[PDB]
């Protein structure tokens, strides 16, 4: 059903947490519709982190993205997007709830693990700048009724 | 260093099994150098299963892999290949040694969570099929040293 | 000490996640008193949900229980009950606590993985109507004092 | 399909390894047909330790399964009596290969975790001894078509 | 930077949770400035829990703690002590959130896992009595850069 | 019972190792009887190193244990430097039975997280040569007895 734009940012590729993350949506019930290794490359980023460019942390925030690789990826189901930011837990680490990525693999508000939507609007034009149309799997998972209804 | 070809075959991304399948790499060295969801859409099957086509599991085995997605990924460091088949288990989950991925998570050779080279060329033949020479970051991975030497 | 009745609805049973929701309460303290897997048969269900019968949702809820079949346990320890709800987490998975069974393994309010008591008295009338009184061992677990005092 | 019977010892069940024990054949594939903490109650032992009762083990292993509780258990799948014990490890943990419930759980040949069927007769006289008939439940599991083919 | 003093109290030691507990703050990022297994021998207690000695717990709490050993330890980094009592739990495991070492491994205000100071002068107190001077590593974690920033 | 002296070599303790290489022991039975982070300080390493010092790998060996710390333990139990070295892997971790903190946590023989004695002998003078007399704690594990018999 719903999708959602959420990607590991350079630190986590680089903790190899690239797993953890992906499979903590596996066996919540959250859907990948595609997923890939496209990095930033500068011009990606400035458009993503578009707000507040002007606000000094721009300076050292555009840097960060841009330096190792960024799994990308699109998840599914009702909620998806709304769920999604709880378990991805606060925007702080040193302030997430224990139990998320952030709160289990974070120590730093700059770096931290991973990214995801914050409204379905946001989520909307998030898939589209680093994801296209066709990189998507449209892959029906057999076993999406256990858990709606 | 060396890459190599391993993905995720329709049964595993079904079984909810992509996150622990690429995180077993992550925590073993290996490095992800591209990874996303595209489909086998028949054509890229044929190819890729080209060999003993004759034979009749073909028909069966090609139906298979065309069903749902598939995270392919190309994995890097030294041995990376020769290892990786070690872990990835013997190809009979239900004969695979107790610790790996087929071991772990399979019953049948039929769908056996993943896929991955055979040797170099395989690898150096799987890689450009499924992926292209773009779609592959160059990042060097900030944790590589305390491992090699 | 106190006991407790929670069973893992049909869904957990089909989504793999007996294992885990069991071993939760082992590494808890929760001692497991009797554990099998009776079925719901339908008749065991319209009683149990007794409750607001005439509310739209036993169309469909009754539905649900009696399906797959629903590994049912009874637990000890002191305030066993009133902790248990509490790592069960809130009865929607789609805003209970990151940590729990619940918001761990479930995106809908529907089929969510586990049930357990409300009170000590629902704990009192849940156990009988499952259990028994000869099916519950009396064991005394070998390794109880490392963890009451 | 083929059904096995494997419980966990007294040991494991106060080790607190109930629920791993239980995971590890669900993430396997193998199906849940059954499952309870039927004590052996000395009688229920001596029939199924039958064998080699003149051994003076018998003095000293029979003491041990009627300790504490037992959970018992029936699973389903193709081979999986032969690859149960595959998983379940050597009979001596002290020399069964890491990764299975053994070599992983287990430093002693005394009391080492879980108990499983040595071939298709044991197993098609284990079920009956220590389950019946009725306590099976004949659910048809909702993933089982991602497995076999 | 930072640094804190936080142990596993006789009973995590026992239930053996000492790896799990070690690893939590590992794949945070806390950093491991020694550890060792000194135990209390009451005059290391009396002093450290010297704090309202005339309180009827210390009966029962300084028996505690001299019991079994104890694995001592002095994580460093950034807001090291702020957050580690938030992933540490609240005092009482059964009002802990689910997530934390005590939520997950703790049933009693009596005995719970660990302990961690609760404010920077509490933890340059606790790293002194409890270690010295010379058994803590000044090495510098091949890894630190991919946290903070 | 017997002592075992196996550390986590640099490697292991920067690659954030140390919490699963410790409770692997943990859950398998294996006593920890004291344990620190004393680094190797050249003079250490050489010694412990001794054995064919005039082999070209001591000059880039015995660089290696020399840089980050090293944490360091004495494990009690029946075999249990016979098991120890079984589960701690092969040498070569590109070698190493998956299931292993080697085969699972190594691509090199260089740096192989952790290090183990070969013989009793072995044992009876590294544990020596790194902790002495009164670093270890006489505890008696209370879980033993579910152990061995």
């Amino acid at each position: 059903k719903e999708r959602t734009f959420l990607m590991v940012k350079p630190d986590g590729v680089q903790r190899n947490l690239v797993g953890e993350v992906v499979k903590r949506f596996e066996s919540k019930g959250l859907k990948l519709a595609g997923a890939k290794l496209m990095v930033i490359s500068k011009d990606g980023a400035a458009a993503h982190y578009a707000e507040l460019g002007g606000g000094p942390f721009f300076g050292g925030l555009v840097g960060g993205a841009t330096s190792g690789p960024v799994f990308a990826m699109v998840w599914e189901g009702l909620n998806a997007a709304a769920t999604a930011r709880q378990i991805l837990g606060a925007t702080n680490p040193s302030d997430a709830a224990p139990g998320t990525i952030r709160g289990d693999f974070g120590v730093s508000a700059g770096r931290n693990a991973i990214h995801g939507s914050d409204s379905a609007g946001s989520a909307a034009k998030e898939i589209g700048a680093f994801f296209g149309g066709g990189e998507a799997a449209s892959g029906t998972p057999a076993a999406a009724a256990d858990i709606y209804g």
